[PDB]
């Protein structure tokens, strides 16, 4: 009867809803976009409500627009943006401040303090993280101390805190459930990760009442029922990345994928052990083959697809993301030009909040095409940057990188990437790899599936990009690239 | 009978022809553009022929489109781009290599050698120059050594060398005259400036045959006749700048002007005595009130209006030089962006053949308008850069700056300029200040005029810019600027 499953995707710039068949075919897609709030420079916010509305809209049209009824889909899977924080009035069921995006940089001050007070190591050690406005730890704080009663209510279990997922479930289940998963948990910077639980150190250090925290659960488990009707399950939950990692079926030690979207995230699975990055990465929680904790090596890159948007929206050198390849190919080379996409500081191995974007190597004969290209190239540089650490830590030579993400369509890109990595690059047949995950996770969590090895057929690499550039050629390039970076670091006067 | 005088101006990006009456009015102007060759990044050449050619026509036009006849003009004045080197077959009358433009950085290697043979002082001392690809000595060489028999023929007077002027005159006078004036001579880096003659040291050091050199003469004298006819005369030569200094009538100690065009040349008259820079400036030859030798302190800025061209032709952020003002005033500020126009290295006071162009402090809210603005701004910075050296060296506080050049039409610029300086800026009434120059010289040379007080009434300042920014603001900006610069130097790998 119940022939399908639903993947709910709460993205950085929109909400999506996806439907699959048993053969995991994409039956249908829905998707509204929602407003980006830059209260001020470096600041990003969302309307927890807007976020919500969308996502629901999504949910339904899917439904209708394909003419499926609540009576035919197993469960629901769920994926979302990862650091972005929410806090709301419970009773009221209203947010007491707009969602603060992972993107947002307001929590810098704080970050600085912490730094002082010799905590890096507790953090790195117990959170697998690092000090940076990225993670919600400080986000949360920022709110607390910015709102009045706040800490009281909070303390008196009055105020609720969530992560996209968290916040979603709440609504699904009308206030009934206040849970989250591990992956997602991880991300907060208030969660011991070999302990699988909140961490008082932080909790108090950050000064947060355990009262508003939510039940941290497994990624592939049943969390509740949604009477979207005809009560529907919620059995899936991951960070879009882990999500996608899962969907790429990197579901066991040394498997990795690089994702090319608004940003860049390359996760590598560390199986059951959590490995410590000595080279500027993140230690984080993933999914093992059942929705079960696993560990992962993570490189996060703030600007990727976004620079492209920049290009199109603020410089207006292009009209389409699409356009970029045509122009890039319009020239033979970057003409010596280098573009450092540190619009938001650096991160990745760098983690330099004072970096600022920069263009280098200008010469009279350089033109917009050259600038465009350079831009794309930067994306690859970045990706190599981390690849290298990954290997550093990992102690593993990937011979093939499996990618995914919106921009994995830019073939130029794709091939440039292979060329500079000196590695083979695999472009999967399907692309909604993320949803994939949450949908798996979900129905795996419902015995809609009794294995990975069923959906293992969805994993069909469509395109293999082999390197075609000379090793020299290769390092040549990379050199200047770093030359650049150095020059862009520490711009911001602190 | 003969009522007019013609100025011939061979510039970095275009040839020009200008006509004037006795009251020194601009009867008419002709003007054809010529291609800029960037054989390779940091390299710039011209087609001596295309020079020629385009310089040839303007003449005509100007004539013919005002219906003047060869019979009504006295002489002909000559101003040209100052360092650009040409070498050509004589019998044959053809270049044996494209013009190497002053901008061109190909001769840095060489330059490096010279540096390590401890010749800076001799240079500095006898030339008033500095070791840098700017000046021709090395250009010449570069050619020699890059062409086959070259030094023989050269050696057997087979080959001929000259600067633009030298090259024009040659053409003018079908092969009749091979001279140049001092100004222009100075610039070669092969002429002692206290001896007023070639200098063997140099000559041999660089291994140039005294054979292809040209008679060095006075700026205002009768060199020959042009049968453009109806034999017309040539009684005037000057490097463009020198020429505009005269036109500005800065004709005695402490008179300075800053010119704004393809580049930025700020000169200041040092009378009969040659002052020695200690602050990265140039000691060179100028015109005394009678077209007699004088000395000057010179600051050379490679990129200026040129970065605007860039914006418009390569980046295409605008359709008109014009447009720049509008867009810039479209924003309140450069939003932290800093642009370092080092497309052809740095130059005064820096003299960094390895610096390359750079954009800085990018941030996602940055737009094309900010870029635009930044660029202009960078022009004023640079200017400040030198102005202080100027004083550093001069030991003189200018209380006003007299400018001129294409770009002084840019009021925003102009204003911004006076703000960052902390000084009033004077925009004279007449703008063909250069042609003015050449004409005078040329005509002054022929009893077409018999005193610089005559023409003296043209110096009417039309607009005066006074600073509207606070002293702080001022240094605050400058600071970033310098910060910016630092980061752009030594890009190029040597
Ligand atoms: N073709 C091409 N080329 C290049 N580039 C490109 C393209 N397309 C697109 N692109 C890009 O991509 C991106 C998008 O894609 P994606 O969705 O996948 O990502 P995400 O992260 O998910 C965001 As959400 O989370 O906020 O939604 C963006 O950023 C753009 O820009
Ligand atoms: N408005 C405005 N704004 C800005 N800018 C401008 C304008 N107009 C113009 N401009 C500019 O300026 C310049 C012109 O002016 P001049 O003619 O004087 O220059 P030379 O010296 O001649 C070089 As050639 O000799 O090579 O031509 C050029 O470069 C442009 O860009
Ligand atoms: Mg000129």
């Amino acid at each position: 009867e119940k022939k399908y499953i639903v993947a709910l995707d709460q993205g950085t710039t929109s909400s999506r809803a996806v439907v699959m068949d048993h053969d995991a075919n994409i039956i249908s897609v829905s998707q509204r976009e929602f407003e980006q709030i830059y209260p001020k420079p470096g600041w990003v916010e969302h309307d927890p409500m807007e976020i919500w509305a969308t996502q629901s809209w999504t949910l339904v049209e899917v439904l209708a627009k394909a003419d499926i009824s609540s009576d035919q889909i197993a469960a629901i899977g769920i994926t979302n943006q990862r650091e972005t924080t929410i806090v709301w009035e419970k009773e009221t069921g209203k947010p007491i401040y707009n969602a603060i995006v992972w993107q947002c940089r307001r929590t810098a001050e704080i970050c600085e303090h912490l730094k002082r007070d010799g905590l890096e190591d507790y953090i790195r050690s117990n959170t697998g993280l690092v000090i940076d406005p990225y993670f919600s730890g400080t986000k949360v704080k920022w709110i607390l101390d910015h709102v009045e009663g706040s800490r009281e209510r909070a303390r008196r279990g009055e105020l609720l805190f969530g992560t996209v997922d968290t916040w979603l479930i709440w609504k699904m289940t009308q206030g009934r459930v206040h849970v989250t998963d591990y992956t997602n948990a991880s991300r907060t910077m208030l969660f011991n990760i070999h302990t699988l639980d909140w961490d008082d150190k932080m909790l108090e250090v950050l000064d947060i009442p355990r009262e508003m925290l939510p039940e941290v659960r497994r990624s592939s488990e049943v969390y509740g029922q949604t009477n979207i009707g005809t009560r529907i399950p919620i059995s899936g939950i991951a960070g879009d990345q882990q999500a996608a990692l899962f969907g790429q079926l990197c579901v066991k030690e040394g498997m990795a994928k690089n994702t090319y979207g608004t940003g860049c995230f390359m996760l590598m699975n560390t199986g059951e052990k959590a490995v410590k990055s000595e080279n500027g990465l993140l230690t984080t929680i993933a999914c093992g083959p059942t929705g079960e904790v696993n560990y992962a090596l993570e490189g996060a890159v703030f600007m990727a697809g976004a620079s492209i948007q920049w290009l199109r929206d603020e410089m207006k050198l292009i009209n389409d993301a699409y356009d970029s390849e045509y122009f890039a190919t319009k020239v033979q080379n970057t003409n010596g030009v280098y573009v450092v996409p540190a619009f938001t500081g650096l991160g990745a191995p760098y983690w330099d909040p004072y970096a600022r974007g920069a263009i280098f190597g200008l010469t009279r004969g350089v033109n917009a095409n050259h600038i465009i290209r350079a831009t794309l190239e930067s994306i690859a540089y970045q990706t190599r940057d981390v690849l290298e650490a990954m290997q550093a830590d990992s102690g593993i030579r990937l011979h093939a990188l499996r990618v995914d993400g919106g921009a994995v369509a830019n073939n130029f890109l794709m091939q440039f990437q292979s060329d500079i990595l000196g590695t083979r690059v695999e472009r999967p047949e399907v692309r909604e790899v993320t949803a994939l995950g949450a949908a798996y996770l979900a129905g795996l969590a419902v015995g809609f599936w009794q294995n990975l090895d069923e959906l293992q057929e969805k994993a069909v690499i469509e395109r293999e990009f082999r390197p075609g550039i000379e090793t020299t050629e290769r390092n040549y390039r990379y050199a200047g690239w770093k030359k650049a970076v150095k020059r862009a670091m520490a711009w911001e006067e602190h």
